[PDB]
């Protein structure tokens, strides 16, 4: 039980279960060792689990997990000549040895992009030995995405091999391996987002802006609740993420176990959607649990004027316990307004804690604090009218001329940023709009809200690692709820130079023509980025009527042979467009 935590966990976890998270950790701890050396490592860290579970008496069990694992990572691919920086802190003690194994994970590593090998002998491999192919599934989605929530990343295991039981053998294996590999990766990656937001909130403002964020996501969802139940479901989210943020992986897992039992066995004081998907397996029903929808709030609830603004000792109380006040706020507030995003609720609470602490020591509080709700006007005014305006560009202007739009404005916006990460972020941005505009009036803002932070705190984290621009770091480690707020409000930068001419990047080949359209489209929102930086100044229809020359010629010199026709034709267009700008 509490001694010797390996065995406790492993009776909670299972062997596979184990197994499968002891190999997560494994590799996103060590994102270059080879898949032969991690198998072999998780062998022995299982073996040495049933050894430690068959008599609770060696002297090796009494430790705990956490310097287990830390010492059979020093063992290989640590000590030996590469990674010399790890080695260092190799030979350093815990904590500290764990504390240098957290801060050297990479977001982008150098690593080549996966194969996709042919359907029929990709999953023959899974009939010839199906446990290889899932281990090696999930190194290689654990190699990419280090801050992956583990137990998604097991759900995601079980569900494509459950694809591959079931239609690897059947009829038309393409059939299946385009269109649900597809939406499996598609998935995974927005959850490698989600949780990706969640532990650089966390690791980076403390656990009470997590806190109150879970505050106000689970009173959207419950607004059934007391106050009391949702403080409970918050403290034990926050300690689940504060494990699988730090490293921690099986307490994590076991502590998500215990909290969907918990959730699904008092289901009655939460709310009443959750009776659909507690009958099913543990990793589906935390599943549900972490994404449920939301719940129609009790009827007739007060207004709010008269429990926040006209008691007279209402600073008093705030006073006595100021997080205690502020998570009840926060709390009521969310649950009377679900149209509303997170981060809009919580930068309304840090407005009403600024003018309370601003007016409750003056002669008349009162006069100060009574028009407390009237200043939320224009805090929610501004991205309802924000959103209206994108979805009105978005819908008239299809995907990618929306994409190319985001690109030349967010590359007037901060030029110093690297081209390519530029590139995928107005891709997502664009992507924002793509997915979830469509949505009535009442909806927008959360999905779109949400997904525009998502997008840049990507944008802040790529950029973090090689800081170049005095302003996208500058207001990304001001506040967590600003973000969107600061890349709305950044002033056109005429403090950027123009930068040098150099054809060679504008210039095409046949690749354009031998790639598909996605990629196509990547190198020529490349080409924009560069074009724009170049010429900083041009207004948008010089840009607009270039770009679609660009693709004229790209569609029709592509199809045609002798080649050399098409190059010289867009050398000379080169020509005329620089001196054209």
């Amino acid at each position: 039980a509490h001694k010797s935590e390996v065995a406790h966990r492993f009776k909670d976890l299972g062997e596979e279960n184990f197994k499968a998270l002891v190999l997560i950790a494994f590799a996103q701890y060590l994102q270059q060792c080879p898949f032969e050396d991690h198998v072999k490592l998780v062998n022995e860290v299982t073996e040495f689990a049933k050894t430690c579970v068959a008599d609770e008496s060696a002297e090796n069990c009494d430790k705990s997990l956490h310097t287990l694992f830390g010492d059979k990572l020093c063992t290989v691919a640590t000590l030996r000549e590469t990674y010399g920086e790890m080695a260092d802190c190799c030979a350093k003690q815990e904590p500290e040895r764990n504390e240098c194994f957290l801060q050297h994970k990479d977001d982008n590593p150098n690593l080549p992009r996966l194969v996709r090998p042919e359907v029929d002998v990709m999953c023959t491999a899974f009939h010839d030995n199906e446990e290889t192919f899932l281990k090696k599934y999930l190194y290689e989605i654990a190699r990419r995405h280090p801050y992956f929530y583990a137990p998604e990343l097991l759900f995601f295991a079980k569900r494509y091999k459950a694809a591959f039981t079931e239609c690897c053998q059947a009829a038309d294996k393409a059939a299946c391996l385009l269109p649900k590999l597809d939406e499996l990766r598609d998935e995974g990656k927005a959850s490698s987002a989600k949780q990706r937001l969640k532990c650089a909130s966390l690791q980076k403002f403390g656990e009470r802006a997590f806190k109150a964020w879970a505050v106000a996501r689970l009173s959207q969802r419950f607004p059934k609740a007391e106050f009391a139940e949702v403080s409970k479901l918050v403290t034990d989210l926050t300690k689940v993420h504060t494990e699988c943020c730090h490293g921690d992986l099986l307490e994590c897992a076991d502590d998500r176990a215990d909290l969907a039992k918990y959730i699904c066995e008092n289901q009655d004081s939460i709310s009443s959607k959750l009776k659909e998907c507690c009958e099913k397996p543990l990793l589906e029903k935390s599943h549900c649990i972490a994404e449920v929808e939301n719940d129609e709030m009790p009827a007739d609830l007060p207004s709010l004027a008269a429990d926040f603004v006209e008691s007279k000792d209402v600073c008093k109380n705030y006073a006595e316990a100021k997080d205690v006040f502020l998570g009840m706020f926060l709390y009521e507030y969310a649950r009377r307004h679900p149209d509303y995003s997170v981060v809009l609720l919580l930068r309304l609470a840090k407005t009403y804690e600024t003018t309370l602490e601003k007016c409750c020591a003056a002669a008349d509080p009162h006069e100060c604090y009574a028009k407390v709700f009237d200043e939320f006007k224009p805090l929610v005014e501004e991205p309802q009218n924000l959103i209206k305006q994108n979805c009105e560009l978005f819908e008239q202007l299809g995907e990618y001329k929306f994409q190319n739009a985001l690109l030349v404005r967010y590359t007037k916006k901060v030029p110093q940023v690297s081209t390519p990460t530029l590139v995928e972020v107005s891709r997502n941005l664009g992507k924002v709009g793509s997915k979830c505009c469509k949505h009535p009036e009442a909806k927008r803002m959360p999905c779109a809200e949400d997904y525009l932070s998502v997008v840049l705190n990507q944008l802040c984290v790529l950029h973090e690692k090689t800081p170049v621009s005095d302003r996208v770091t500058k207001c990304c480690t001001e506040s967590l709820v600003n973000r969107r707020p600061c890349f709305s409000a950044l002033e056109v930068d005429e403090t950027y130079v123009p930068k040098e001419f150099n054809a060679e990047t504008f210039t095409f080949h046949a690749d354009i023509c031998t790639l598909s359209e996605k990629e196509r489209q990547i190198k020529k929102q490349t080409a924009l980025v560069e074009l724009v930086k170049h010429k900083p100044k041009a207004t948008k229809e010089q840009l607009k009527a270039v770009m679609d020359d660009f693709a004229a010629f790209v569609e029709k010199c592509c199809k045609a042979d002798d080649k050399e026709t098409c190059f010289a034709e867009e050398g000379k267009k080169l020509v005329a467009a620089s001196q054209a700008a």
